[PDB]
RNA sequence: GCAUGCGACCUCUGUUUGA
RNA sequence: UCAAACAGAGGUCGCAUGC
């Protein structure tokens, strides 16, 4: 693991000290630069006064991918490398911590915490800052919030602040519509950050199409399976539900209604409003199972009901909750008997299976990434595949946050690297940004949308030469929002190779410019 | 529990072209 | 008045992540 050319290239600016922002490809490998900056940072420190580093990473797996690169490498040198973090946090005095440590990775909620905490009132104590996947400082998000404070302390002090470094390989579009926008968009990132100069694989880009290349996002469209019996049975099952609410479908809007009946309502009142609590979550656990068939398997969404008519029982169970649980009763053996089917299952799981097989056997020791939007599908989704005879060649992990453990998430991608046990990590948000899976051969997405940041970060989760990335949808807006991006990100490129091309005055003056517009007066 | 990003939805007030 | 498009201010909700 030789310094390329492109990332001492890369280097150049933040070590003529310069507040740089450093886009290059998703994979080039700008970790090694940060580090880079930072060795001719301890090195070239002036006086006695020596330096503190601060490594921001957003998600918890990144902050531990992060933290064990940065010890592996600077302890050795004889460096003092701490990690605080959402478990460290209520173990240890920050205060203590860093005047300890040499190198900091934090959480970036952390540093924020601390300062409201009182703990903290000076970025003054570091000497460098290095925010990883930088592009997420926007709005309240920690990032900006620590960003307005170093703003402040800019004009309130004008005494020492750290240098600020950005890490990203996608900066984002706002909503520029044209290249003249998606460059006031970057330009606006860049006052956030304060930054000075950007870096980008100028001089040496031939070297760089070597090390990481990319390839199309492979969309796959599969048309709903005409003749859906289990959908008209629930609705009319609701139908009867929704005709009784007079008395006294599968989309996010009915959901947004039922708490709109909810909170309306919340002796002839008392027993008329513990009815609609009735009313509304039977309707609510019925479209849930809609909603969660229409991903998964029917097998699914009978278990989701079963789990909850059997729960039924359990509370009040009054004269409504009887005439309603037995309704249900009545046509559920027609449904379990749909349950039992063959050729009558969601067709985006027979194209998952179809693509999974594609692969395996085209290369039996691939390692995959299945992401889906939320932990219920992600969860359900490795019972979609343990249960297949077709597909359990390969046990599949699971990757989260919690409602599963900071160790069991530790455990489970530690195995997905290295095991060629389970060989397919199905995971959920955590997993799309900055995380390093060398042997990842092919990324899957199962109804995985998305802005042009994460459609660029996720397909960039697939590593080492071996890249694949595979779309399942069967939504119209969504092949089409992804082509969208495919030309976002095309104009994202152009805005930052014609941003490059000013000169040092301008743009400098354009970040001030943009940054003039949120001051604060002094009486 | 709280925060944030993101998405859906709705409202108000204005500008555009249309009928 | 209607429809369609853009933009400024607001209300609610869902997901994910962070503390
Ligand atoms: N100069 C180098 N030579 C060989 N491998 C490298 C070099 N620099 C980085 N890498 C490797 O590339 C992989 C991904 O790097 P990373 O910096 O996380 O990508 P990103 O820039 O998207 O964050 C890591 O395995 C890292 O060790
Ligand atoms: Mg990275």
């Amino acid at each position: 693991k030789k310094a390329r050319s492109y990332q001492i290239e890369l280097a150049q600016p933040a070590i003529n000290g310069k507040n740089a922002l450093i886009c290059a490809p998703t994979g080039s490998g700008k970790t090694f630069v940060s580090i880079l900056i930072c060795e001719h940072h301890f090195q070239n420190m002036p006086a006695g006064r020596k330096a503190k580093v601060v490594f921001l990473a957003t998600k918890v797996p990144v902050y531990e991918q992060q933290k064990n690169v940065f010890k592996h490498h600077f302890e050795r040198q004889g460096y003092s490398v701490q990690g605080i973090s959402g478990e460290n946090f209520s173990n240890v005095s920050v205060e203590k911590v860093i005047e300890d440590s040499d190198i900091i990775v934090v959480t970036p909620q952390i540093l924020v915490n601390s300062f409201e905490d009182g703990t903290l009132t000076s970025l003054s104590i570091f000497t460098l800052m290095i925010f990883d996947e930088c592009h997420n400082t926007t709005g309240n998000h920690p990032y900006n919030v620590l960003m307005t404070r170093y703003l402040e302390q800019k004009f309130n002090s004008a005494s020492q602040l750290p240098q600020i470094l950005g890490l990203t390989a996608s900066v984002g579009v706002g909503n520029a519509k044209n290249i003249e926008e998606t460059i006031e968009h970057i330009c606006s990132l860049c006052s956030y950050l304060d930054i000075q100069a950007i870096s980008t694989v100028r001089e040496n880009i031939q070297e760089l199409q070597r090390f990481m290349n990319k390839p199309e996002i492979d969309v796959r469209l599969v048309k709903r399976r005409i003749h859906n019996p289990f959908a008209a049975i629930i609705s009319n099952l609701m139908s009867e539900t929704e005709a009784l609410m007079r008395t006294i479908f599968g989309t996010q809007n009915y959901e947004h209604w039922i708490v709109v009946t909810q909170r309306k309502c919340r002796e002839e009142e008392s027993r008329i409003c513990r009815a609609l609590f009735i009313c509304t979550e039977h309707l609510r656990k019925y479209n849930d199972a809609l909603i969660i068939s229409e991903d998964a398997r029917i097998i699914d969404a009978l278990s989701y009901l079963t789990e909850f008519f059997t729960n039924v029982k359990n509370g009040p169970y009054t004269e409504l909750e009887q005439h309603l649980t037995a309704k249900f009763q009545e046509k559920e053996p027609e449904l379990i008997a749909l349950s039992k089917d063959e050729t009558n299952e969601n067709p985006k799981l027979e194209e998952l299976v179809c693509i999974l097989d594609d692969a395996y056997r085209y290369n039996p020791q691939t390692r995959t990434l299945l992401f889906a939007k939320t932990r219920a599908l992600v969860s359900a989704l490795k019972k979609c595949m343990e249960e297949n005879p077709i597909l359990n060649y390969i046990k599949p992990g699971v990757l989260m946050g919690r409602g599963m453990t900071l160790p069991s998430q530790k455990g489970v991608l530690d195995a997905f690297k290295t095991s060629k046990d389970n060989r397919l990590l199905i995971a959920t948000s955590v997993a799309d940004e900055g995380i390093d899976i060398v042997q990842c051969n092919l990324v899957v997405l199962y109804e995985y949308s998305g802005n042009v940041t994460k459609m660029i970060q996720v397909r960039g989760r697939g590593r080492a030469a071996g890249s694949k990335c595979i779309l399942v949808t069967s939504k119209t807006e969504v092949v089409e929002n992804e082509k969208c991006n495919r030309y976002k990100e095309e104009m994202m490129n152009k805005a930052v190779e014609k941003i490059q091309k000013w000169d040092e005055e301008t743009f400098a003056k354009k970040i001030h410019n943009l940054q003039m517009k949120e001051r604060v007066l002094r009486d």
